[PDB]
This record gives structure tokens, C-alpha cells and sequence, in this order.
């Protein structure tokens, strides 16, 4: 409760069982990638722009459910405005994704591995889209089950936007490159 | 400002810049796995678990932040207390990576690369044990620099957490492999 009169088992206490269903959800991701492990072999260079794409996903994702969270405390939005704001919220992803997915072909080009301009420039464009609709979605799921999102907003987005995130790019992968 | 009366251009046009920057800093990442391709050759399966260990290291930071922006909002704590805090939060942090690293061990061995237990293991004490520490510090660094920690902390811890905890993984790496 206090932090200054809590010692650090207490807070060690306090803190675990959020990490540990955190982590536990977390392994999925590992699984997903031993999966697709002879793409990954046959070109290296997949590896070295999953945390960007995964991370890209998380800061959409993030930044969409900050609005939302905030338009519904100041009652701006209710909570029959979910239609609503899916209809929106899949305009303004496509944008930022083929804004941020511009940028980053563009890094692809630089480090010089053709094969993968298709393959980057896809997934980031759906994986911004989607990770956009999760961010948009979970305030109102929250709200709906009487859960505040301070704690359990931030690390449920990036948990679920690396899963969808992997699945998305390492299946345009296995597409294009076998 | 107000979501119910922007258009999804103007939703864009407000978001985009504060995405676009992260993406050029996340593009580091990519850079760091490039710099480590002969280790990442060596053994295929240390892609499987960059993820897990870079999205464990946001959770814990991201949880000690809010902690930390919390007690200095209710004025549990003031700028002046963090040497505490630090003295306080390796302890947790360190019990925080032994769990954590407790379950991922577990997983390496299911998905059989017993080769990777000691990297896997190490790495993620090492990942959530500073990660709490930069967590923890951050809302004192924001607020003696004239910045409101809530708004930018959570990608901000994000995007440091993913370019340390590549470091840390993929130098343990080098050390027990090569
Ligand atoms: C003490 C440590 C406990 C943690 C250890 C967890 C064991 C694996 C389960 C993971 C659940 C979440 C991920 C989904 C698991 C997919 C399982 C899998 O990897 O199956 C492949 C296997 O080799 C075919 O027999
Ligand atoms: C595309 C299929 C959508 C359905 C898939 C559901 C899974 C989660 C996704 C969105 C809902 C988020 C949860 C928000 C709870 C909304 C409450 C609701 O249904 O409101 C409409 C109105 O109030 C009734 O009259
Ligand atoms: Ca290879
Ligand atoms: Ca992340
Ligand atoms: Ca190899
Ligand atoms: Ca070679």
C-alpha cells in the first residue's frame, strides 16, 4: 500500500503474482518463434527487427488506449461508443501504419536485405493496425469489468501486441520467403 | 485534445510525430542483433527468446515506475529520497529475477535447448534486475527535469529496457558460447 513503510519482501510480495502471469502468458512468444525455426535459419536477418516491429505495435497500441481511458473518465465517450471508435480507430491505424511503416523499409533498404523490404513493410502496417485496435478496445473491455487500467493496462497491450505481433510477421514471412 | 470531436486525420496528424520518434530509436535494436549476427548463427534458438526476456524487463520496470509515480504524487516520497529507493529496490529486484528467471529456466528445458539454460537463466536475473532500477529512478530523473513522468514514462522505460536487455542477453551470449 505504502511504499515508504514497506520492506522489500513486502514489496516483493506485492509485486510477483503480476509479473508471473505476465511472464507465464510471456513464453507463448517462444513457442510461436521455435515454430517457424527453419525460416529464421534460412534468413538471419528476420531476427533482427522483431523487438522493433513488436515494440512499434506496443507504443500504438499504448497511445490509443491513453486516449480512450481518458475520454471515458471525462465521460467524452461511453460505453456504447466502441462501434464508434473501432470505425475511427481502423482509419487512423492504417495511417500510422503505412506512416511508420515507411520509415522502416526505408531502414531495411540501408541495412541492404531485399528480401526482406516485402516482408517488414507488411507486417508493420497490420501489426500498427491491429495493435491499434487492441489499444482502442481494452479500456472499454476494463471499464466493463470494473478494472482500472493504471496497473493492468500498459503491460496487457504490449503482452497481447508481441503475441499478435510475432504471429503476423514471422506467417507474412513463412508466405513470401518459402 | 478532445477524441469525440477529432477526425482520424487529426488523430493521426496528433499522434504521429511521438510514434515516429520512438521508431527511430527502436531502430537501434536492430543495429545490436546486427552487431551479434554470429552469435544469433551460432545457435538459432536464441531468437526464440528476445521477446520474452526484453517484454519481462518492461513489465517489471514499467510496475516500479508507477509505484515510484504514485509516491511521489501522493507525496509518500519527495525528489530527495531516492537514494532509498535504489538501496531499496535492488533487493526486490533481485527477487524479482529469481523468480522470474525460476519459471523461464523452466521453459528452456521444455522446449529443450538445455545449451541456453545458463544464457537464458542469467540474462533475465540481469534483465529485471536493472530494469527495476531504471523503473524506479526515471520519475525522479522526469521530475527534477521539468517533465510529468506519467505522460512519457511507459514507452520511455519500454524502449530502454529493449535496447539494455539486448545487451545484456546477447553479451552473456558471446560469453558462454563464444
Ligand atoms: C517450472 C517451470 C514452469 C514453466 C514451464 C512451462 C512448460 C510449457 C508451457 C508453457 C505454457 C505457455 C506456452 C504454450 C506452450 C506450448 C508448449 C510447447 O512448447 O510444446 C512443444 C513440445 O515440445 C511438444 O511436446
Ligand atoms: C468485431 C466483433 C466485436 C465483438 C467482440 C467482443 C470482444 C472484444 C472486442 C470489442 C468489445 C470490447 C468490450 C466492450 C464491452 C462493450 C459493451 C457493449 O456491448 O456495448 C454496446 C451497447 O452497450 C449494447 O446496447
Ligand atoms: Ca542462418
Ligand atoms: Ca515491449
Ligand atoms: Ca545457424
Ligand atoms: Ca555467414
Amino acid at each position: 500500500l505504502v511504499y515508504s513503510e514497506a520492506g522489500p519482501v513486502a514489496l516483493w510480495l506485492a509485486r510477483v503474482r503480476w509479473l508471473v502471469i505476465l511472464i507465464l502468458t510471456g513464453m507463448v512468444t517462444s513457442s510461436i518463434l521455435q515454430g517457424f525455426e527453419s525460416v529464421l535459419e534460412a534468413v538471419t536477418a528476420l531476427a533482427f527487427y522483431v523487438p522493433v516491429l513488436l515494440g512499434t505495435g506496443g507504443n500504438t497500441g499504448n497511445q490509443s488506449a491513453t486516449l480512450i481511458i481518458r475520454a471515458l473518465a471525462t465521460r467524452d465517450l461511453d460505453l456504447r461508443d466502441w462501434r464508434r471508435v473501432f470505425l475511427k480507430e481502423m482509419g487512423v491505424g492504417l495511417l500510422l501504419g503505412l506512416t511508420l511503416s515507411f520509415l522502416l523499409v526505408g531502414k531495411v533498404y540501408w541495412d541492404g536485405h531485399p528480401l526482406l523490404l516485402p516482408v517488414v513493410g507488411v507486417s508493420l502496417v497490420l501489426i500498427v493496425f491491429f495493435a491499434n485496435l487492441v489499444g482502442a478496445m481494452l479500456p472499454f473491455l476494463l471499464r466493463r469489468l470494473g478494472v482500472d487500467p493504471a496497473l493492468v493496462s500498459n503491460p496487457l497491450v504490449a503482452t497481447l501486441s508481441d503475441v499478435t505481433g510475432l504471429l503476423i510477421y514471422l506467417s507474412v514471412a513463412r508466405l513470401l520467403l518459402e
